């Protein structure tokens, strides 16, 4: 059949130092299928941290493609080996993870938990079944693990649109960056994230680990419920297991490896407006004016490829978007506390009188094939693609951005079309097994050739690196270069949004779900996708509100702003061939927008703190219910509700004509953020049928949490000048806590040694006859200098009212306290 697998020829754990395991594997027998077997494998197992195990399988006899350390820096590998059945075990005393090598024919290995003896990853073959073997051919790597089908709940392996967050059994997930619209279910999309989270329902419910394959090649991942199998068309096996044991711990461990989420400027949490098709500077000015007139907050105005001179980067349409008017426009935005973001594509038009093209040629920055620059097709027509693996191309990129920024101020950059997208598929190179690989991955759901509508696999990058190997890194690399350009041309914290991504992209950029559609399905689809990118270490995520493609309806757009006002990244965007969909256009949507964006803006200090938490520990802003409630198995399959931070839950209507929603509530007390008198109390988690009128969305806060809020305003800058209102939700079972991070909104290194920041922790507890609310402050200086005052505290979750020396609501007014000054407030019961 497909292969015969490997035997352990030798294996040993180095002793008398930090243990690592080294083994040599030998091919049992050759097979012709999918090409030549690699005869000898080097096999290592090593602990990068007590909570992280690394399994690396390479050709013992040849260097193979690996993601460069410069692209994704990480600890180097453990030495390689020398030139009942037997086993070799690797364990560390402070590690919960135990690795075992089985000297069977073919060989196997497992990783199990010390605490429960539960097997997390099991690559023991079924001897009669080659689909369960490790197979290792030049263009076909096969790695398989069994799974306890009912107990293992898996999440991730992006990027794909799915109706559920938890991965359905019996499917194939393809990772191959492609310009494919996210309104398409199942298909491989713009990004590739070969990570999954595995939550176990038994034996120790809520027990979670992570599994990451550090490989940039195209792959199919087959998940059948009782097994998962990687089928990878190149590179090596570089497998990381993250011990958890909680969901939050897994993401901490994973992002520690791939990079902590980049911080975001405060303004990026404001509302964004964009459209493909804005005709001229007058129109975008008019949109901004109409937002103000509708009294709907607008933070950032975007321009799509319309602004460019005939779709060429680093230029302005001299007729529709003349430089002087654009300068005035951006100046006006800035005077009003607003910001501006333009789009960029990677392809450089081949026009001989275009400065960017001339300079690019001079520094030889473009991707080549057969010794000449590769000629693609995108919006301006013929293009060459910068090789972002080439240091000279990055410098070129920085320089073009500098030049443009010197003439027209910008606040951030949107990088699109960077898979790379190509509108003409090139002919395959005769005889090449790269353009015509032996195993066809399921590209676009049709086994479509990998070179379809992109750069051909035989194209070459700096260092003689093939497109075959580097493809999934293109977007990732451009993001690094663009961020580099921004940091070098402004001392403000940068902001960028990227379409194409790879594992680690979150260290450089925000992301959006791409080309969704104005359909009720896509409204719901935004939630699983939002949650996934949190797992992928990209917490700054959202979808085009009201839908990118196809014309929206009043009701759909109304329900969408309700949901979308809570996306970490909240933007209205649409294609040019559809109806306009600014939020002021319908009264019922505008009224809904004011209500929900009003709450969002009050929650800005909360979002910003969560962003801080994400950069620190990798924990997502928008997170699944089982992150807070991992012991409640009912939450594992929830796909239509989500948390913002630890204790706020959003429960949107996602169907037309509905005025109610059946929403799951985990155990305990929940209070509407829109009406503190409105609450939900259960002794055991269950579904509750919430009232949900056309203009309302259910948003609830759980007992045990404290959230610092500021006032509503038209801009994020204005909001920060409002008083703080503290929301304290008490629990009979636990003291309540909360956190607030404060800085200047633009410090390059968030929470760094520079000291331009303050951290406040809040604490509240009831006694039999008193109630204490207090704070602790780290680095009091910055916050004090900003004059932030807390004037009111609202207390939920008690059945008795409290004051200074069913549920009730208590309010403490005219407090005038300074946020920067630690306090202790004593209240008494009535
Ligand atoms: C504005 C955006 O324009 C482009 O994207 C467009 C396409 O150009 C357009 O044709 C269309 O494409 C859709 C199809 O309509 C839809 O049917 C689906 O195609 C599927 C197909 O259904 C499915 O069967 C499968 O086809 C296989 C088949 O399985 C197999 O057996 C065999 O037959 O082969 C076929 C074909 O390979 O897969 C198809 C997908 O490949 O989905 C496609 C979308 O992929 O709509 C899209 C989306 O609008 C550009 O590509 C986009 O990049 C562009 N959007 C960007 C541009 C901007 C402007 O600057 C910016 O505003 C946007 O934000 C940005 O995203
Ligand atoms: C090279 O870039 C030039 C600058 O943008 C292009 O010329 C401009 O084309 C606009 C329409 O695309 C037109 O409104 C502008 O007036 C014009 N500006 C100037 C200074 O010529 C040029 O476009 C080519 O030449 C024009 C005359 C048309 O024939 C276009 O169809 C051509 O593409 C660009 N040339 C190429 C080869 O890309
Ligand atoms: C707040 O909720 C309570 C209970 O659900 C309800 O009786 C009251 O009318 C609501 N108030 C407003 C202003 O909606
Ligand atoms: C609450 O506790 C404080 C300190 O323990 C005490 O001084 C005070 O008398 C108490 N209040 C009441 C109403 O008993």
């Amino acid at each position: 059949a497909i292969g015969y697998g490997y035997q352990v020829k030798n294996a040993k754990v180095d002793n008398s130092t930090g243990k690592s395991l080294t083994a040599l594997l030998q091919l049992i027998r050759n097979s012709p299928v999918y090409g030549p077997d690699i005869q000898f494998l080097s096999f290592t197992a090593s602990f990068e941290e007590d909570d992280t195990l690394r399994i690396r399988i390479t050709d013992a006899n040849n260097r193979r493609w690996e993601i460069p350390n410069e692209v994704l820096p990480r600890p180097p590998p453990p030495p390689s080996p020398p030139p009942q059945p037997t086993t070799t075990v690797l364990s560390h005393p402070h590690s919960d993870l135990v690795f075992t090598l089985f000297h069977t024919t073919p060989f196997g290995f497992t990783i199990y938990r010390k605490s429960t003896h539960d097997v997390l990853f099991d690559a023991t073959p079924i001897p009669s079944n080659p689909t369960t073997f490790l197979i290792y051919k030049d263009q076909y790597l096969q790695l398989s693990s069994s799974l306890p089908a009912q107990q293992a709940h898996l999440y991730g392996l992006g990027e794909h649109t799915k109706p559920t967050f938890q991965l359905a059994h019996n499917q194939i997930l393809t990772l191959w960056n492609a310009d494919i619209a996210s309104f398409n279910r199942d298909l491989n999309l713009y990004g590739s994230h070969p990570f999954y989270m595995d939550v176990r329902s038994s034996p120790m419910v809520g027990s979670t680990h992570g599994v990451f394959l550090l490989n940039s090649n195209g792959m199919d991942v087959e998940y059948t419920g009782d097994r998962i199998t990687y089928k990878v068309i190149g590179g090596i096996i570089d497998l990381y297991i993250f011990a958890g044991r909680t969901p939050e711990m897994v993401l901490d461990q994973y992002t520690k490896l791939i990079g902590r989420p980049a911080p975001m400027p405060y303004w990026a949490f404001g509302f964004h407006q964009c459209r493909w098709g804005y005709r001229d500077v007058n129109e975008i000015e008019t949109v901004v004016d109409k937002y103000a007139e509708a009294r709907i907050p607008l933070e950032v105005m975007w321009t799509d490829i319309d602004y460019m001179d005939a779709f060429k980067d680093f230029t302005l349409d001299p007729v529709h978007f003349p430089l002087d008017k654009m300068q005035q426009f951006v100046t006006k935005l800035h005077r009003n506390g607003q910001r501006y973001v333009p789009i960029l594509d990677p392809g450089i038009n081949t026009n001989k009188s275009y400065g960017t093209f001339i300079r690019g040629m001079q520094s030889n920055v473009f991707i080549k094939r057969d010794g000449n620059p590769y000629l693609g097709s995108v919006w301006p027509g013929p293009v060459y693609y910068p090789d972002f693996l080439d240091p000279a191309a990055r410098s070129f990129w920085v320089d073009e951005i500098k030049r443009f920024r010197d003439i027209l101020p910008i606040d951030g950059i949107w990088i699109d079309m960077n898979e790379a997208s190509n509108f003409i598929t090139s002919a395959p190179t005769p005889g090449s097994t790269l353009d015509n690989p032996p195993y066809k991955i399921n590209n676009s759901g049709g086994r479509v050739p990998i070179n379809s509508k992109t750069i051909p696999a035989t194209a070459m990058h700096y260092g003689n690196v093939t497109e075959y190997n580097a493809h999934n890194l293109y977007g990732f690399l451009e993001s690094q270069a663009t961020r580099e350009a921004l940091v070098r041309t402004s001392n403000e914290r940068p902001f960028l949004l990227s379409r194409s991504t790879f594992a680690g992209s979150g260290k450089y950029t925000a992301h959006w779900t791409g080309d969704n559609a104005a359909r009720w399905d896509d409204l719901q689809y935004s939630i699983p996708t939002m949650l996934n990118f949190g797992l992928f270490g990209m917490p700054m995520i959202g979808a085009d509100i009201c839908g990118f493609a196809e014309s929206t309806t009043e009701e759909l757009c109304r329900r969408w702003i309700q949901l979308g006002a809570f996306y970490p990244f909240s933007r209205d965007h649409s294609a040019r061939d559809t109806t306009h969909q600014e939020l002021y256009l319908w009264e019922s949507v505008a009224a809904s927008a004011r209500t929900v964006l009003g709450l969002r803006y009050q929650l800005l200090p909360y979002y910003y703190t969560l962003m801080y938490d994400a950069n620190l520990r990798g924990i997502p802003i928008a997170r699944p219910l089982f992150f807070t409630f991992p012991d409640d198995v009912a939450t594992y399959g929830i796909s239509s509700q989500f948390l913002i931070g630890r204790g706020i839950m959003v429960s949107p209507v996602l169907q037309p004509g509905a005025v109610s929603v059946n929403a799951y509530f985990p155990r305990g007390n929940w209070f509407s953020l829109f009406n503190y008198t409105s609450s939900v109390s259960v002794s055991a988690g269950t579904y509750v049928s919430l009232s949900a009128p056309p203009d309302h969305i259910n948003v609830h806060i759980h007992e045990g949490n404290i959230v610092a809020m500021q006032g509503e305003a038209m801009t994020t800058q204005a909001a920060r000048s409002t008083p703080f209102h503290l929301l304290v939700v008490m629990s009979d079972h636990v003291a309540s806590t909360g956190e607030l991070f404060l800085d200047n909104g633009i410090e390059m290194d968030i929470g760094g040694p520079g000291g331009k920041w303050t951290l406040v922790r809040f604490f509240a507890e009831s006694g039999i006859n008193n109630l204490t609310i207090s704070s602790e402050v780290v680095n009091r200086g910055y916050a004090m200098s900003q004059r932030w005052v807390m004037d009111k505290i609202t207390i939920l979750g008690l059945k008795r009212r409290v004051r200074i020396k069913g549920f009730v609501v208590s309010v403490i007014s005219d407090l005038r306290q300074l946020v920067g000054q630690a306090f202790k407030l004593e209240l008494e019961f009535e």
